């Protein structure tokens, strides 16, 4: 533990700005969770994403 | 639309901003190419969970 732990829970991801087909984003939002909002649908992958490589 | 996006590279997909964690970008900008930029390459990424998931 040198340099890890920012934000706190929360705030500990920046702003990374990227693009999605129009067609598949409102085809998507028809099969995400209504507990869980699109942004934080794509954190949630990325996340498992980062751990797998 | 049945399989087709809109025409014009430039506008093919709509913005949209994601949020990352740090050091997980410290660990991708190690390993990211000197041809296609981050806003696009990320690109990839997210798309592979539309089309193939």
């Amino acid at each position: 533990m040198v340099g890890r732990r920012p934000g706190g829970g929360l705030k500990d991801t920046k702003p990374v700005v990227v693009r999605l087909y129009p067609d598949e984003i409102e085809a998507l939002k028809s099969r995400v969770p209504a507990n869980t909002s699109m942004s934080a649908y794509i954190r949630r992958i990325i996340l498992n994403h980062l751990e797998d490589e």
